[PDB]
């Protein structure tokens, strides 16, 4: 089998791109963000506080003839930018572009944090990542992708987001007609659940490239790109007008420079994110300070290859025994 399924962003910076999944019978449509950085799927639902929905499409398992508790079990989650949903948990089927997956835990929101409530484009999470890092209890559950695998046509799936544009995740194959050249593939670790690899170093604009490994995970959860502070410098350094405000949170710059390239080594082959890709508009409407794109992992404790890196190419997740991360131009 295979599945495939367009992903469209949030809003005009790609904020988060979000792709729909029917769950139940009949199906409820609901957009979630795929997200390879964590592993439960969790939706708004019929179960969530009311004053914590405010425009989101709900999940109503007693509308659905193939839902059924999963007795017992509970989840509970806190993401990397303080955010947090929890409740209980039903299995049913799941389907993602064309692929059906039966039995799929769907974790009911009795509970989310106010950065979900006040996001009205996303209805829940289809985390990706390893299911080591499932949060239900007392019995961990399998993502939607490991699921599926044993029925897919190859263990893999692929991440082809867009700048500015809708793009798509692949499930059991790989488009050859979506990316130039060759794929690169490179070692993963799974020792944290996470799509961890190492990068054999970056350019800023034209300059060298510099061989150096950072080590940081593939999430597409994340709208940014996290890097060591020495890298992120030596970035912005190139910017003019460029700092580094505590008060906003991350580096700005004036709305008027223009921003490099940012080139990510995979191996030997290179991923170039146009500078166009690290502008985040202004920090506040009517501001000439834009946000940017590239930001310190200083104090996050691992180094995140978010959407602004990962838009920049084709992205092979591929799950086979021994995991691998594979990057084309496209």
């Amino acid at each position: 089998s295979t599945g495939s399924a367009t992903t469209t962003p949030i809003d005009s910076l790609d904020d988060a791109y979000i792709t729909p999944v029917q769950i139940g019978t009949p199906a409820q449509t609901l957009n979630l963000d795929f997200d390879t950085g964590s592993s439960d799927l969790w939706v708004f639902s019929s179960e969530t506080t009311a004053s914590e929905v405010d425009g989101q499409t709900i999940y109503t398992p007693s509308k659905s003839t193939t839902a059924k508790l999963l007795s017992g079990a509970t989840w509970s989650i806190s993401y990397g930018d303080g955010s947090s949903s929890s409740g209980d948990v039903y299995t049913d089927t799941v389907s993602v572009g064309g692929l059906t997956v039966t039995g799929q835990a769907v974790e009911s929101a009795k509970k989310v944090s106010s950065s979900f409530t006040e996001d009205s484009t996303i209805d829940g999470l289809l985390g990706l990542a390893f299911s080591t890092l499932n949060t239900v209890s007392p019995t961990q559950q399998k993502t939607f992708f490991d699921n599926a695998k044993a029925s897919l046509d190859s263990p893999v799936f692929t991440a082809d987001l867009g700048y500015h544009a809708p793009g798509t995740y692949n499930f059991g194959f790989i488009d050859t007609t979506a990316y130039t050249g060759s794929i690169t593939y490179t070692a993963v670790s799974t020792k944290q659940g996470f799509w961890e690899w190492t990068s054999t170093g970056y350019a800023v604009g034209s300059g060298t490239f510099k061989s150096t490994s950072i080590d940081g995970i593939a999430d597409t959860g994340t709208t940014l790109l996290y890097l060591p502070a020495t890298v992120v410098s030596a970035y912005w350094a190139q910017v003019s007008g460029a700092k580094s405000s505590s008060s906003v949170g991350g580096y700005v710059f004036p709305c008027s420079a223009t921003l490099p390239s940012f080139t990510f080594g995979v191996g030997s082959a290179r991923i170039v994110i146009p500078g166009d890709y690290i502008d985040f508009g202004p920090i506040s409407t009517g501001s000439s300070s834009c946000f940017g794109g590239i930001q310190s992992s200083a104090g996050i404790g691992i180094n995140i290859f978010g959407d602004v890196a990962l838009k920049a190419a084709f992205v092979v997740f591929n799950g086979a025994t021994t995991p691998t991360l594979g990057f084309a131009s496209k």
